[PDB]
C-alpha cells in the first residue's frame, strides 16, 4: 500500500473580528466560518508514525486568528488568499492550503429610520463562501459563491414539451410556483500568487453583488420554460460582466409546491385557475445543475 | 391504570396559500407549518380500541387544507382560531382543539428598485407563531410570539457586580458582545370566541410590530447591565402599548463570543482595548427567562 | 410591570467522565448534555440592575464540571438531585434548581467476540434524558424519560372503525407500517431531599429498562388497532411494574409509509397484498399523546 | 456562452421495500435515499428551451419506484447499477446515469432472546452508501461507503513530537482521548457492465462488512501514533482483504476532549493522570484525510 493523496487540518473554525472607528463610533462585524486542510511531503506521519512533518492543526487554528488579527478578513477572497499563501511559504515542505470560508449575515440595523453604529441583524442563512486553492508553484485558485438564498415565485413558471413515454405521469402545465435555494459559484481566473490577488481585490465585492443583482432579477422576471433555461440565462450574464470569471456554475434544487383537489369536499374548486391553496413539499425534489463558460 | 390526559392530531402539516389580485396582478403568498391536537371524549380509544371516537389524523390534514380554501390565513391568531372552532363545534365529543402554527417569511423581492408582483425571498428563518388554545366553554386563549431573531452588538453591553464566590472565575466586564436568538410571546385576554377575536383582528399584525419593533430598539439602544434587565425593559414597553396582552415572556440565550489571548505570538495584543478577534462559541450558552405581568 | 416568573441560568454544557478501573484496565464512559436554571430572589437583577442576586452562569457552568468531579454521574436522577439540591443550599436566596440532563450513549465495543476495556461506539440517537426540579421546602420532583428509540413494524398494525364524515378521504385497513419515534416519561412519586432519592438509587436504572423493554415488546407483540391503543398498554405495564411512578406519559409520532400505485405501469401491482415498495412521508405526521396514571 | 457540464435529476427519493416469506411469517425491510442525476445530449434544455430532451425529473422518481418493484434493492451497488442502466439504455441521447444511494439502518429485534419476524430499530444514523456512476461506452464506476460511525477511545490515543514553532501552543500527550465519526469509502475496479457486477454481487456485502470490522478493531486496538496512522492502517488492511478495490478512503474528524483545569477550587486535581471531567468540543474539530492505494 502507499499512499496516493491526503490532506489535513482544522475545520469548523469560528472567527469573529470587528472593526472600530474611533472618530465616528461606527463599528463593522465581520463573522466566518474556517476549514485550512493542508498538502505536502507528509505521507510518513500516515506511513511511518513520523509526526515531525505536521504542523499540528491546533496550531493552524492558532495561525487563522493571528492572520485574521494582522489582516483585513474582507473580502473572504483576499483572507483566504492571504492565509493558504502564509502556510505554503511558512513551511517549506506543505506546497498546497486549501482555505474555505463561510461568511455569515451581520446587517447593520436601521433604528427609527437611522443606521445604528453596532448592532446587527442575522438577515437570513444566505451564505458568501470562498474556497481558495494555494498551490505552490501553480499560483491561486478561487471559485467564489453565494447559497442559501431561498425564493419563490407564485406564477411565470411553466413545465411543458418535456419527454413522454410509459414512464411519465406528470401534467404539462403552463402556470406553476417555482421556489430554490440558489447555490451559485464563480470561478476565477487562476492567479500568479497574492500581489495578483490583491490588484484584483475590488472586483471580488463587485462580482459577488453582480451575480446576487442577476439572480434574483432573472428569477423574478423570467417566464420560465424550466430551471434548465432560466439558470443559463443568469450564468450567461454574469459571465458577460466580469471578464476575470471563466465558467458560472448552478445548481438549483425544485422545490415543489402541489396542487391540492378539494372536489370530493363540497365540490371546493382548488386547481388550476383556481388553485390557492398548495402543499409544499418537503422531499423529493429536482435537482438541476450546470457549468457555463465561454464559448 | 386510567387515561388523565390525552391528545392528539397531526402535526408538521404544510400550508401555502396564495391571493391574486386580478386588478393589479399583484400575487402575496403566505406560508406556515400547522399542528392540531384534539381533547375530549376520547379515552377508549386508548383503554378499549374504540376508533370511533377518533376523528382521522388524516381527516384533520384535510380540514387544515379545507379551512385554508375558505378563510383568511392572515393574521395567523385569526386562522388558528378559526380552525380550532370548527373542531370543538362539528364533533360533540371534542372539547378543546390545541392549534400551532408557525409562519415562515415570503418578503417580496424589490427588483431595479420596485415591488415585484409574484417573486419573494425568504428573509432569514425568523419565525412568527401562534399557540391557539380553542376550549368549549372557556373561549379562547392566544399565545402569539416572534422566534429565531438573531441579533449582535459588538459594544454597550456589560457585566459587572455579580455574586462572586468559590465557584466564580468569570471576570467582570464593562465592554463586551452580546449577541442572541430571541423568543418572545405576548399571552392575549381570554377571548369569548370567535366574534370577540374577530372584533380584534388589526390588532394582531399590529402589536406583532409593536413587539419586534420595541425588541430591536431596546437591543441596540440599551448600555445593558444584564440580559435580565435589558428584556424587561422589552417587555415592559410592549404590555405599556397594547392593554389587550396580559403577559410578556422573553427566552434569552447568551451566546458567548470569547477574547482571544495572542500575546503568546510576537506580543499581540488583542485584549480589551485592543480585542478585535473572537472565537464564537456553540455551546454552553447563557439561558435567560421571564414573564412579566401587569403590577 | 412587575415580574410574574424568572428563571436563568446555562444550557448546553456538554460533560464527559470517565471511570478507570486500576486493578481491571477497564475503563467506563458517560457524556451528558446539562441544562441548570435557577429560581429564587432575583427580581432585582431584572427591574433594577442588581447583579448582587446573579449567580453567574458562567459560575453554574463550573459548579456542573466541579459537582461531576465530586459525585457519581449516575444515575442521571442521582446526579441531577446531587446538583440541584447544591443550588438551593449553597445560596440562600436561590429557592429552585431546574436540571435537564440528556445522556448520549457510549457502548462499549465487542472486538472479536470479547469487550474492549476502553472502546466505546455510539449505537443510535436514543437518549435517557432527567427533569430534576429541587424546590426549596417542596422536595424533589424527577421526570425521566427515554427518547429517539425510532421503531418500526412492517405487519401488525390496523387502522379501521374511525369517524366517517365529509371530511373523510383515509381509507380502512387491516395492515399497515406502523413507525414512530418514541417519548416516554415516567413521573416519580415526589422525594422529601436528597436522602431518599439516594434509598431508592438502583431502582433508577431497573425502571429505564423497564420501560424500554416494555416499549418494545409491546411495539412488536401488540397487533395494533391504534397508537392510542398500543401506547396505553405500554404504560399500564410500566406502572404495574413500579410503584414509585405516579404517571407515564407517551408522545408519539405516525410516521407514515404510503402505498405507491403503480398499476398505471405495466400493470403492475403494488397495492394491498401486492405491496413491496413504499414511499415513507417525512411529513405531515400523526402525533399521539396521553398520560396513564393509576386509577 | 456554452454550456461546459449538465447534469440533472430527482434527489431526495425515499424508498420503502418489505419482503414477505409466505412459508415462516418473517419479513424483512429496506430503507434507502435516492438520488438520480443524468447526463447527455441535454444542452438545448439549457440554451434554447428545448424541453424534448428532459426526461422528466418526475419520470426519474417513478422509474426509481418502478425498478424497485421489479429488482432486488440490495446490495445498494447492484440496485445503483441496475438503476442507471436502466437510464443509459432506454434514452439514446442520455449517456451517463449518477445514482446515489443513502441506505438506514432497521435492524431486526431480539424479543425475549428471539428474532422478532417484522419488528425493527433503528440502531444509529450510521448509514452504507454508494455512489454507481454509469457511463456509457466507460462501464460502471462504484464507491461503496460507511458513514456516520462514531466512536470514542478513552485512553491508547497520543500526540507528540509533532512541528513545534511560533505558531505552536499545544502540548505533547501521551495518554488523551480520541473520537471521530468514520467515513471510509472503498473504490472498485471499474465493471464493464451489469452482468460483471452480477458476477461479483456477494464481495459486496462483504466488503462493507469487512470494511466495518477492520475499522472497529484497529480503532479499539491501535495505541495511536496520530489519527494519520490510525486510518492507514485501516486502508491497508481492507485494500489486503479485497483485490477488487482499487483504493480506500478515509475521512476523519477529531472530535475534541479537553481536560478542565479545576485546582483554582480547593485545589481539585483534574488533569493529566488525575483527569475524569472533560469538556467535549463541538467546534472546531481537526479533519485529517487521505486516499490509500496498491503500490
Ligand atoms: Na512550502
Ligand atoms: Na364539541
Ligand atoms: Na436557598
Ligand atoms: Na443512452
Amino acid at each position: 500500500s502507499a499512499v496516493k493523496a491526503a490532506r489535513y487540518g482544522k475545520d469548523n473554525v469560528r472567527v469573529y473580528k470587528v472593526h472600530k472607528d474611533e472618530k465616528t463610533g461606527v463599528q463593522t462585524v465581520y463573522e466566518m466560518t474556517v476549514c485550512v486542510l493542508l498538502e505536502g511531503e507528509i505521507e510518513t506521519s500516515y506511513t511511518k508514525a513520523d509526526n515531525s512533518v505536521i504542523v499540528a492543526t491546533d496550531s493552524i487554528k492558532n495561525t487563522i486568528y493571528i492572520t485574521a488579527k494582522q489582516n483585513p478578513v474582507t473580502p473572504p477572497e483576499l483572507f483566504g488568499s492571504i492565509l493558504g499563501t502564509h502556510f505554503i511559504e511558512k513551511y517549506n515542505h506543505i506546497h498546497a492550503a486549501h482555505v474555505n470560508i463561510v461568511c455569515h449575515r451581520w446587517t447593520r440595523m436601521d433604528i427609527d429610520g437611522k443606521p445604528h453604529p453596532h448592532s446587527f441583524i442575522r438577515d437570513s442563512e444566505e451564505k458568501r463562501n470562498v474556497q481558495v486553492d494555494v498551490v505552490e508553484g501553480k499560483g491561486i485558485d478561487i471559485k467564489s459563491s453565494l447559497s442559501g438564498l431561498t425564493v419563490l415565485k407564485s406564477t411565470n413558471s411553466q413545465f411543458w414539451g418535456f419527454l413522454r413515454d410509459e414512464y411519465t405521469t406528470l401534467k404539462e402545465t403552463w402556470d406553476r410556483i417555482l421556489s430554490t435555494d440558489v447555490d451559485a459559484t464563480w470561478q476565477w481566473k487562476n492567479f500568479s500568487g497574492l500581489q495578483e490577488v490583491r490588484s484584483h481585490v475590488p472586483k471580488f465585492d463587485a462580482t459577488w453583488a453582480t451575480a446576487r443583482e442577476v439572480t434574483l432579477k432573472t428569477f423574478a422576471e423570467d417566464n420560465s420554460a424550466s430551471v434548465q433555461a432560466t439558470m443559463y440565462k443568469m450564468a450567461e450574464q454574469i459571465l458577460a460582466r466580469q471578464q476575470l470569471i471563466e465558467t458560472v456554475e448552478y445548481s438549483l434544487p425544485n422545490k415543489h409546491y402541489f396542487e391540492i383537489d378539494l372536489s370530493w369536499h363540497k365540490g371546493l374548486q382548488n386547481t388550476g385557475k383556481n388553485a390557492e391553496v398548495f402543499a409544499p413539499q418537503s422531499d423529493p425534489n429536482g435537482l438541476i445543475k450546470c457549468t457555463v463558460g465561454r464559448s
